[PDB]
């Protein structure tokens, strides 16, 4: 066949399309993903037939699926479908705009080439969100306030079109435009940033100009008026204007004034919040729906100065002498700038530009060129050597940190980062039984091998050894070898003797201890394990217990001050299928027999609807501080983020706003929950100064999200300032968006780039040993620290310490004497609207 | 399921087969690729059923598809289909020979196991090429002319078969063959190189022998007559013959003479051109159709000496003491030899062996063993340590060089090399907005990261920085960091001030400047940008303008002496769908609205049928010197080569032979066009001494093509003398050809092999800095040079400098006052006959 | 005595009878690059403060009498990336005439005082027997 | 075995060798005035040769370690350029494995006089007033 990569790819796309066709054929209302697959595949098939032109398919593509054949959110999510195919005249790109345009599609066409029977319209059985919708007050914003302004008549004397951008120094425009060059000196168009004005040959239009600001230094263009805005340079400029033949005509009575906060001021340019948001993303006061959940995030503040937004593109703001500085030292140009980003972090929900330098977050605020803009600090300068990542309309968050990872196989690492996770902490050596059960990298040779094995992967890694020992001897060795923590697991023995020894070791090495307690209550009950802690800091994994722990009250640890409690994600949140699924998962994984009363008794003592329901509430009130995966060991690595948000969604739906929440938005709940998979994981493990939040000085591990897909499928994952993974379509396509669009590894995953963008976290003993040198690691290595003086109070926005009680017989859980009731959810968001399977 | 790699592979093959079945089911006439998929998949299905034997399927496979169910070229392209499947008695290989043997296939069988309805025969709707056909004059060639000859009777006294090859020293044959050993001394069979003569037990055949040539030194065999051919060694040989019992019988009256250029000479061995071409590829005078295009390449010369062709295989020429030298120093043995290659290069279309040494092209000419062959120079010796790549019947070309690459994702790199591209020049840092729009690697840290990231990839790389700045400061830094050029793009600002500064920087660093001009004519019109060049060398990207540039006359640069103009490939060539496709592509990529007259005016001013049509002609007459991709930024990376040939094809079809073309072939046009993606790209960027053509001393970056698939899907891509990528089938198969056959990465892509086979091109400032050391690069690094004194005249076979004019209102383009009219093509070759989608 | 000899002056090579005459001097009398307290190579003065960082010479050998087979001259020598970047008049084009872009003394430029001294290419011995490493030391 | 060899003049055997060959390359040797026309003129001293420069030394030698250390690949972990091999076959050795020095006499030592005997025979040897390989060769 001599199949090229793209042909193999397109076959996969077709397969997805066929799956969608068969589902459609039985009356299934297709979701976003299936609709795209079907439409793109049909365009390819019609192209193969060679009877339709590109123009014809742009039309036929709109008659395939109707509103009745797709889920309600689809018409909102599906703006267009793109794909390239081999037509009789070669490869051509086809974009089907607004595909869901009718009530019912022409199903024979939707099924064309499939040979599938066309279903009658009655087979599709009949108020939800607009996923990622932006809510704005009916208001206009005033641009470029407080500047000198003038209105000039501009006439085109050219025989070809001339278009001028918002931040172009007006006196520097094409010589074939005639106007008062003297009045245009030091001014620029008072129009929405990134827009322009077009001058057809012979046209004359009046335009409003405003003075440039900042240092007020003109650079670039035709070098007509280069230099600081002043009387001497103005005269030099006019001499150049006349000398070089640039169109100039004095307009003695041109209206002049200033822009201000006045709706009556004739020099002002206004823009409705709706259009502003559509151009630069929302601003202060606007609200954004996170994915298809019921959560609304409100922009708390915006660092932008309306009118000076950094937008990149043809004729836009980020160009030489304009938004791109041409008067600063080379060394301070940002490496990359993420423009107009809506930042959601536990520290707040804001709107700002993000500056990246040397793989670190160098600044957060208003970026640009101080030569023409106000408010641009020396650390947010966009220069010639600055790359641009367009953040307008998108949400940026810190990369997620999963701290309960079982390194069972490398494939889950890929799944993890493709979902938005940039840091992994856990243990393992591959699919060995020990690793399939516990987060442990037992021997120094496996510690070395795992560090070398993952050295080129674009994620930060932390490996934990086996802490289940009553002697310190071997623990010192695994820690010296590179372990940044230790795991106490009942499978290796989680007895008081081991717990105590392990914690004593922790006090000496300054590493965190993670524990999976004695579910069997073999050596003692939960109170005995807690006593063994002796008030020392310890991280309790899956504190609810389904994932393991003293039956049936391990969840009591959520009320212990020296305990940093986390939960794993399969129980998040309690839904209709949770109990049946978990009960069987447990028995299959422990080879138990339903017909053996002892086995069944054990299973029922560990899988409890009551403690799982309590876990929903405890997470909501901040009594559980972290959410993790427990990847392929009673946990799903690609669902740490989605599960967190589905829990918050369920809790809002059943209990309403949090006490500390405003009732106009869910900002507090949102901040409390995002801290569960970002900052808290980093604090608990001792590397919060490196990652865990979008703050200056930390690594630029960032994730870009479309509001409509927030919490489910990110656009791109930035690792150490470079794109590691991202959504990309047909690599042979004329553009990067045509089908099939999939999450794919980028340049940050090739060669040794991965190591240059990340950190391998180890203990201070290991670093003192220089294991990074000994192991020939290319990835940066840093020691974990400050984890032995931590308490629940150090868990950001999740410092609740309620007194927990569990009824021995009913398993009823109470917090400070109050019942923790929550019915099971029959559905969850961030699911059916997005996944193919 | 416990699926092994091959099972996953076979499922994919089946999927392709099913796609083919569904298409067949609706009456589609399948192309080559689909036919193979269907036939191979059916063989697997019948094997699964366990009711048919291998022998039965070899037959059933010929009754599946008839001439009426496949495209006209299929019967010519499809010699056989191979696949292995699990039969009741294990895995077995099935080869279906000449599958298209009937008018109509047994469609129920073709659809077996698919459950698809069988279509009636009338559903398949009814003079084109034989893709890659060889045209030969009706003539015979005379082998081994000018040698002493003798005819001897040879009798077999053995009880087992004995077969002797063409270049075996006859006196050294099996002792059980009896003949006049004295007369056979220093002689060999006068038969087609690579063929043999078979002696069944008891047989006696008369054979014609010719003297060996060159140094005339016998080596190998039975060591009967080792040494230089002379009287003393002959006597020593006969003594060994009698002593060791080798059959010998004097034939006093055996006819003796010489071979000559005489059809009457009884000692001569002749071979028709048709059979010669079928054995060794064509020779001087023969013509080859490139793929399914209308272009015919004629062999201008052949370095072979008929009869001494280097053919490898059992009983063939390349064996110890025969075609494989056994009397030269170890150090001069070639590392690899590409035998009997038809070379298509801008320097000419010839037939020759290609010698490779230390990853470089060591020689081009007649290879072999000077001990028995004439015309074998010291640099083309095949020794014990020489690998063989069989070039007979194939076309070899230099690896393509795409110099307008946007490093948006790593996947397009794979697509590029799988299509025949071995060198990439452009800019980017991944899918960031800056890179999605411009070929720029902005910061020194991203320059370092991209060089490290691609360090193990088997392609030469060149990265360009952002040249859009009015100050030199930052440009010096990105160049020192590793940039081998700079990109001026309107998105970053392509004003006269930036253009001038950038070029001044170029004059100092000796790097090339690539530019995407001011489409908006914001700072000036095309004449103003040209003035800004100030006569300095500059490379204009997509000179036609659809890809960007002064509207609507940027194409005028094709007539400027100091401009090296290139075009991107989506407009190549102008076809029926081109305009509709591009207009919408542009608007979607700039988020323009059809309903907004300004947006529409802009779009229409940039996408012009008239300038695109002119681009067809300008490329044809050599006014445009390079063809590039503009990968995923209004360009297709895997179509730089095919688009080039589709343009040449269209131009021949509409205008006929070029003025400088002979009318018996299209050699000149072919040379002019191949220079567009090979040598010209290298000259413009300053590394033509390393790559860009099949010439001695340059890197052995070569691509092997089957004439039938030339310009579309190559057989293998050789990088630095080692196979980097190649067509390979089922890895578990008994042979390498059974389905699924796909382009796959080879050993040149594993470990650090890639770097050892390539070069990372940087500026001389970067090399002076030793960035290769600083960045720990394994790939060889060389500085670009000699790019500041170049003019259009230095563009090989594309040095045309017509005076271009563009009507401001009609957009009519003229070259020296002549209209550049060319109707749009309704179809193009190198498309429907080859791609699955 | 201050800057080394200039055009027309002669220098006796060691205690031999050979006299070398300066054939030409790239200096502009009065703008000699002399380093030291209160001297010429200082910020904004002989040391440029208005050029891009990348073009500052790594090192400048000031007022050197060059004896080479190509001629006997007087000039400043600019060094960049371990290579001889320029030969002529070095300094600061902001206050001096005749200072080309490749002979700019900046903040990141080291100074080797050549005044009064002779500079020649390093010798090349092409008949060396690597008998012991000590002769390498003697050689350099 | 490794070509670790020493060259001696009979007249100086056992005292001052001519050259020491390490792994087939001269590591140290007698050499005189490095500036001399020949290598023998004074002062002639034992000096390090090319086998001691750069990383040549490691290419000519072996760092012996235990088999546990080699299993650990300490040579890699420590970034050693010198070849590393494990010692072995040392736990089954006896005096009999000592080449030409396998004598096993029964030794007795008088507790009071310290008189030593081998198989009951006295081991008497007067003290030497002089020794060879001394006064004829050393400066001090
Ligand atoms: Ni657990
Ligand atoms: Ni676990
Ligand atoms: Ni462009
Ligand atoms: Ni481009």
């Amino acid at each position: 066949m001599k199949l090229s990569p793209r042909e193999v790819e397109k076959l996969g796309l077709h397969n997805a399309g066929y799956l969608a066709q068969k589902r459609l054929a039985r009356g299934v209302r297709l979701n976003y993903t299936e609709a795209v697959a079907l439409i793109a595949s049909q365009i390819m098939e019609y192209a193969r037939d060679g009877e339709k032109t590109v123009a014809q398919l742009m039309c036929l593509g709109q008659h395939l699926l109707g509103r009745r054949q797709v889920l309600p959110a689809v018409p909102h999510l599906l703006n267009a479908v793109q794909v390239e195919a081999t037509f009789p005249d070669g490869t051509k790109l086809v974009t089907v705009h607004d595909p869901i345009s009718r009530e019912n599609g022409e199903l024979q066409e939707a099924l064309f080439g499939s040979l599938l029977p066309v279903p009658s319209l009655d087979k599709f059985a009949e108020d939800n969100r607009i996923p990622g919708e932006i809510l704005c007050e009916d208001e206009c914003l005033t641009l470029n306030i407080g500047r000198k302004a003038v209105i000039l008549k501009v006439t085109s004397k050219g025989d070809r079109p001339i278009q001028v951008g918002s931040h172009y120094h007006f006196i520097e425009v094409n010589p074939y435009l005639t106007f008062d060059r003297r009045k245009a000196y030091g001014m620029r168009l008072n129009i929405a940033a990134g827009t322009a004005v077009r001058f057809e040959p012979g046209d004359c239009k009046s335009v409003t100009l405003v003075s440039i600001e900042g240092n007020k230094v003109i650079r670039g263009g035709n070098a007509i008026a280069d230099g600081p805005v002043n009387e001497t340079n103005l005269e030099a400029a006019m001499h150049a204007v006349r000398s070089k033949g640039f169109g100039h005509e004095e307009e003695k009575d041109a209206s002049e004034g200033f822009t201000k906060e006045d709706p009556n001021c004739p020099f002002n340019t206004f823009i409705h919040r709706k259009e502003y948001a559509n151009k630069y993303g929302p601003t202060t006061g606007d609200k954004i729906r996170l994915g298809d959940t019921n959560l609304l995030a409100e922009i708390e503040k915006d660092y932008a100065l309306y009118g000076d937004e950094c937008v990149f593109g043809g004729g836009k703001v980020i160009r030489d002498g304009m938004g791109q500085s041409c008067g600063h030292p080379p060394a301070i140009s940002l490496d990359t700038v993420i423009t107009n980003a809506v930042i959601i972090d536990y520290t707040g929900i804001i709107k700002a530009d993000i500056g990246i330098k040397d793989g670190l977050i160098a600044s957060i605020g208003k970026a640009g060129n101080p030569d023409i803009m106000n408010g641009v600090f020396s650390n947010m300068i966009i220069g010639a050597n600055t790359e641009v990542i367009a953040g307008e309309g998108l949400i940026v968050t810190a990369g997620a940190i999963d701290c309960h990872v079982h390194y069972i196989c490398p494939q889950l690492v890929y799944e993890a980062i493709s979902s938005g996770i940039t840091t992994l902490v856990g243990g393992g050596t591959g699919p060995a039984a020990g690793t399939r059960a516990t987060t442990c990298t037992p021997s120094p040779t496996q510690m070395r091998l795992m560090l070398q094995s993952t050295d080129d992967l674009p994620l930060n890694f932390g490996f934990t050894g086996k802490g289940s020992s009553s002697k310190p001897d071997e623990l010192h060795e695994i820690i010296k070898a590179g372990a940044m923590g230790l795991k106490l697991h009942e499978d290796w023995g989680s007895t008081p003797a081991a717990i105590d020894n392990c914690l004593t070791i922790a006090e000496h090495h300054d590493i965190q201890i993670n524990i999976h307690t004695d579910t069997l209550n073999e050596a003692g009950f939960v109170e005995h394990s807690i006593a063994a802690f002796k008030g020392r800091t310890i991280h309790t994994y899956h504190s609810e217990g389904a994932g393991g722990g003293h039956a049936p009250d391990i969840i009591k640890v959520c009320g212990i001050k020296n305990v940093l409690p986390s939960s794993t994600n399969p129980t998040r949140p309690l839904t209709s299928n949770t109990i049946d699924e978990h009960l069987d998962m447990l028995m299959v994984c422990h080879h138990l027999d339903r017909e053996i009363p002892e086995d069944l008794a054990f299973a029922h003592s560990r899988i409890r609807k009551k403690t799982i329901a309590a876990e929903d509430v405890l997470n909501d009130i901040g009594a559980i501080s972290i959410i993790s995966s427990d990847s392929q060991a009673m946990g799903r690595v690609g669902e740490v983020i989605s599960r967190t948000w589905q829990t918050a969604d369920k809790m809002k739906a059943q209990t309403g706003p949090l006490k500390c929440d405003s009732s106009d938005n869910d900002n507090f709940r949102i901040r409390r929950y995002i801290a569960k998979y970002t900052i808290n994981p980093a604090i608990a493990n001792g590397f919060s100064q490196y990652v865990g939040s979008v703050e200056v000085g930390k690594l630029a591990d960032l994730v870009m999200w479309k509001p409509s897909f927030f919490g489910t499928k990110p656009e791109m994952v930035i690792k150490g300032g470079m794109v590691a993974w991202a959504d990309i379509g047909d690599p042979n396509a004329s553009i990067p968006t045509p089908e099939p669009v999939k999450m794919r590894p980028m340049y940050g995953t090739l060669g040794k780039a991965g190591g240059a963008l990340s950190i391998a976290f180890v203990s201070k003993a290991a670093l003192d040993q220089r294991v990074n040198v000994l192991y020939g690691l290319n990835k940066r290595v840093e020691a974990v620290s400050n984890v032995r003086k931590l308490t629940k109070l150090d868990m950001k926005l999740n410092d609740a310490l309620p007194e927990i009680t569990v009824d021995p017989e009913s398993y009823t859980v109470k917090a400070d004497g109050k019942l923790l009731c929550v019915s099971e959810a029959t559905t969850v968001p961030l699911s059916r609207n997005y996944f193919l399977f």
